[PDB]
């Protein structure tokens, strides 16, 4: 059965720091981009939309522009790593990570910032 | 590009009636049930989780037990029709439908419940 896995449900982090929220999905041998969809939202704000290898900066929410990046390096290891840099207080909430890979699941991640 | 469609984004529904909120997705004349996933939530509550031509009931939230039905009849027309029956004020809110069908999208639908005296 297809199932998205989350190592850490809560992220405690600082203002101005860099965090990498992670989501594991089952990669068999070699990653078929033609089946892979990854989508991170937070409160219905589009943070990453990767569909079959294709992403568009224009569809990213204003809040998250130029700061927030899916790490492609990690995807062949079965890991949608969302990396935000220069973290702000307005970033903080329930992030949702949705993977499709011949089968679909999501998981929620809470993020608290300090200072 | 794969695109889930919503005929109406608001529904005004009577108390004690039945509502059928609809999400349209593109079918290229094919059933292909093993690639179709449909999921409705509302306020983090799982309402339907349809997969391999079968509604998975253990993951479904029991506040929606015996009252939420996905209309399977409608799916070959490219239409996840969620039918809730015996509509209450708690059923007002933002429903989210997630379709995966070689291509993935979601849409929100608002439901306002009215009870004339
Ligand atoms: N504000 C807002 C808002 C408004 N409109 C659309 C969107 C989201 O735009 C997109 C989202 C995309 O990928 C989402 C995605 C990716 C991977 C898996 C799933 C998925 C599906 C089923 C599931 C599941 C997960 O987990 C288990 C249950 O069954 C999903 C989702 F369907 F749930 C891909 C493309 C678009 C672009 N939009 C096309 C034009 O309209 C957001």
């Amino acid at each position: 059965a297809f199932t998205v896995t989350v190592p850490k449900d809560l992220y405690v982090v600082e203002y101005g720091s860099n965090m990498t929220i992670e989501c594991k999905f089952p990669v068999e041998k070699q990653l078929d981009l033609a089946a892979l969809i990854v989508y991170w939202e937070m409160e219905d704000k589009n943070i990453i939309q990767f569909v079959h290898g294709e992403e568009d900066l224009k569809v990213q929410h204003s809040s998250y522009r130029q700061r927030a990046r899916l790490l492609k390096d990690q995807l062949s290891l079965g890991n949608a790593a969302l990396q935000i840099t220069d973290v702000k207080l307005q970033d903080a909430g329930v992030y949702r990570c949705m993977i499709s890979y011949g089968g679909a699941d999501y998981k929620r991640i809470t993020v608290k910032v300090n200072a």
